[PDB]
């Protein structure tokens, strides 16, 4: 996250870190057994780390649980990033408590102008590289479809939205991928892509979670 703030330990209790020897992506706990992330975060050998604040120090509220199954969306295209969503099932159920909690799925799509919270352990510089150990947060609005399209001609599908600031300075970044965009208490986006980070006229692009709720629920119901 570029231009954000330190969230505070365990104040984003649905935020998980995906670890394969090191943190490589975020995700969102949606029930005791299942995490939402980006399909471009897929790999084998994932350990899900719940209850994290400093990802390099054991602080006392973590739960580490290995994935049993990853399901990439049926229509994910890794060239266009259309349908950039996957589900990860945990080998054992998480202990839910005030610091490890699931985030509700939307019941309708959110509108442009709605405020959201974007969070992760990604790069904090727009030029340059610096990775934080504690979780960072950014409050940012969803941008209109028309400004998103004009920012990225030929690249925004109906399964994507933009959020952030056309002026630049405040955005998600490499290492935030797969993490949450929560708006009015619902998971509306997944950190997906952009062109650099926090550049003028290049806002972040996010998977549009409201399009996937019936695939998410039916997948969970049979897996
Ligand atoms: N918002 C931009 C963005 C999101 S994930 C990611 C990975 C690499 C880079 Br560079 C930018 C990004
Ligand atoms: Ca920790
Ligand atoms: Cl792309």
């Amino acid at each position: 996250i570029v231009g954000g703030y330190t969230c505070g330990a365990n104040t984003v209790p649905y935020q998980v870190s995906l670890n394969s020897g090191y943190h490589f992506c975020g995700g969102s706990l949606i029930n005791s057994q299942w995490v939402v992330s980006a399909a471009h975060c897929y790999k084998s050998g994932i350990q899900v780390r719940l209850g994290e604040d400093n990802i390099n120090v054991v602080e006392g509220n973590e739960q580490f649980i290995s994935a049993s199954k990853s399901i990439v969306h049926p229509s994910y295209n890794s060239n266009t990033l259309n349908n950039d969503i996957m589900l990860i099932k945990l080998k054992s159920a998480a202990s839910l408590n005030s610091r490890v909690a699931s985030i509700s799925l939307p019941t309708s799509c959110a509108s442009a102008g709605t405020q959201c919270l974007i969070s992760g352990w990604g790069n904090t510089k727009s030029s340059g590289t610096s990775y934080p150990d504690v979780l960072k947060c950014l409050k940012a609005p969803i941008l209109s479809d028309s400004s998103c399209k004009s920012a990225y001609p030929g690249q925004i599908t109906s399964n994507m939205f933009c959020a952030g600031y056309l002026e630049g300075g405040k955005d998600s970044c490499q290492g935030d991928s797969g993490g949450p965009v929560v708006c009015s208490g619902k998971l509306q986006g997944i950190v997906s892509w952009g062109s650099g980070c926090a550049q003028k006229n290049k806002p972040g692009v996010y998977t549009k979670v409201c399009n996937y709720v019936s695939w998410i629920k039916q997948t969970i119901a049979s897996n």
